[PDB]
């Protein structure tokens, strides 16, 4: 299968998206694969292989490699990985990922700079449930992923990074939409300065706090930087209106912030409104939203997501 993208986005720009899959190799039945994508504050390259278990579709091996530049806000990542993971899901819907991942990360927090390594496990289970594909009327998704480090083994520091994110969709009435979503992140440490942006959280942006830039949200330090959180919150509500085939009027209120301290989440809200397309392209969004907190200005979003 091939694959060639053009994208825009308020949050990265001007984006390219590129796939090449090639889906049977070998008579075990595996797959070859390259993805890249490419915007001005974020460029990266990755590649995998997998190979069919048995149950050949809920179980497999996916090896994988990549590199991501990342020119953000206030900080810059050079992330290198290699990975295995191994897929298995139950009858419930229930997926869970076993995975094993080494990275080796070059970064600059603020106005300092680092180079750290780390051999992590990881765990996660997802759940996806909906009607059909090109007009889903009710649904759900719900995500978790744990993975954690021992210094030592590795690592330049101990390290438990939680995420977790679930969204749901109902429709009511001749077809009146509610949409609903949160997601949340913590890193557990005992030497957060070693820690890479790749491992901190950021908040802000079309699909986290509308009204605020992207990863904008986030604590700064002594001399005034976004240097990145070690806690986060994300929630959003959005009422839909279908005004006409392939239209959608959507209002909307998020909720959310990056933070250090459990005491001072300084939680940040977002209200406004938008225009939904299902277009020949995608689903685009086109929102505008007036900042409650902080110093809120008026703001124009869009974005190309489900
Ligand atoms: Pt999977
Ligand atoms: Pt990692
Ligand atoms: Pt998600
Ligand atoms: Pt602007
Ligand atoms: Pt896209």
């Amino acid at each position: 299968t091939m694959g060639v993208g053009l994208g825009f986005s308020t949050d990265v720009g001007a984006r390219a998206r590129f796939n090449w899959t090639r889906h049977w190799v070998n008579a075990e039945g595996h797959s070859l694969g390259f993805e890249s994508e490419i915007s001005a504050p974020r460029q990266n390259v990755g590649a995998w292989y997998e190979i069919p278990l048995d149950p050949p579709l809920t179980d497999k091996l996916r090896f994988t490699s990549g590199y991501q530049f990342e020119d953000l806000v206030d900080t810059e990542s050079k992330l290198l990985t290699l990975g295995g993971e191994w897929h298995s899901k139950r009858p419930d819907g229930w997926q869970r990922v076993v995975s094993l991942n080494w990275m080796r990360e070059e970064y600059k927090l603020g106005d300092d700079s680092g180079l750290s390594s780390f051999l992590m496990p990881g765990i996660g289970y997802s759940l996806l449930e909906t009607d059909n594909k090109v007009d889903p009327s009710h649904g759900y998704r719900l995500q978790f992923n744990v993975k954690g480090a021992k210094e030592g083994l590795l690592a330049d520091a101990d390290v438990l990074h939680v995420d977790a994110m679930a969204k749901g969709l109902t429709s009511f009435a001749g077809g009146h939409r509610l949409l609903g979503r949160l997601q949340v992140g913590g890193i557990a440490t005992n030497d957060y300065k070693s820690i890479p942006p790749s491992l901190r959280f950021f908040a802000g942006g079309d699909q986290s706090v509308r009204g605020y830039d992207y990863r904008t949200l986030s604590p700064e330090n002594s001399d005034g930087d976004k240097i990145g959180g070690r806690y986060m919150i994300a929630g959003s509500v959005e009422y839909q209106y279908p005004l006409a085939e392939r239209w959608r009027l959507a209002t909307f209120v998020d909720q959310g912030n990056a933070f250090n301290s459990l005491d001072f989440p300084s939680i940040k809200t977002g209200v406004g409104f938008g225009v939904r397309w299902v277009s020949p392209v995608g689903p685009l969004r086109l929102d505008l939203a007036h900042a409650l907190d902080d110093d809120g200005g008026f703001r124009l979003h869009f974005s190309m997501g489900p």
